């Protein structure tokens, strides 16, 4: 695997593992499941611990890079202005997380962090036959060139010595040997939300280089 990652086996506690992939890695990748609480929990909690570690940039799919100026502002208006601004488009995945996750984005901001957007319009109907479903995944990955080229953009605007990237799990298979397709090389973080397994470095598949153990819902 690229030297750059560097895979150090997790540290005890789902907290003490982020944070210690974040010391050990200029990119880490977080892998989103949609709707699963146990992740922006994980993040909010880190944010503080996060920071010193030396993470100043946290570029999110849940934002648009073109909306940025809006949702700075929405940032500083609080977690209930953050939560209006992503219901449009992320509300659809549930009341509950979606206040979790703008807490997070909250909670980094106020920690120091610089919160930015990665994302990028692009309208795909709903998949529905075997095909649909696999071309709709193709189509969305399509995406991960410009979602690179958006968080590269805004760590360097604000001269960050690390960076976390925070989106849909799918972006980042087949990451092991030199992270996400069409994006900088990095750690890239899966979760287990089974509660039977313990924090791990990935050896199933080549979909993420460590495995943090979580709650499902
Ligand atoms: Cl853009
Ligand atoms: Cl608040
Ligand atoms: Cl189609
Ligand atoms: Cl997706
Ligand atoms: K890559």
């Amino acid at each position: 695997i690229n030297p750059s990652i560097n895979v150090r086996p997790p540290r005890g506690g789902p907290v003490d593992t982020l944070v210690g992939a974040a010391s050990d890695n200029n990119l880490v990748y977080i892998g989103d499941e949609h709707g699963k609480l146990f992740i922006p929990k994980l993040i909010t909690e880190s944010a503080a611990k996060l920071k010193n570690a030396g993470v100043d940039h946290l570029a999110v799919e849940f934002v648009k890079h073109s909306d940025g100026a809006a949702f700075r502002e929405a940032l500083s208006d609080g977690k209930s202005a953050v939560k209006h601004f992503l219901e449009a488009s992320w509300g659809r995945h549930g009341d509950a997380w979606l206040d979790k996750v703008s807490e997070a984005l909250c909670s980094a901001h106020r920690a120091g962090i610089y919160v930015s957007g990665i994302d990028r319009k692009m309208a795909i109907d709903q998949p529905k036959t075997p095909m649909q479903k696999i071309l709709y995944m193709k189509k969305r990955l399509a995406l991960n060139v410009a979602w690179d080229a958006a968080a590269t953009r805004e760590a360097s605007a604000v001269c960050a010595n690390k960076s976390i990237v925070w989106g849909g799990a799918g972006h980042f298979s087949n990451s092991k040997t030199d992270g996400p397709k069409d994006m900088r090389p990095g750690l890239v973080i899966s979760f287990d939300l089974t509660g039977r397994g313990s924090s791990r470095i990935n050896d199933a598949d080549e979909h993420s280089h460590i495995v943090i153990a979580g709650e499902d819902n």
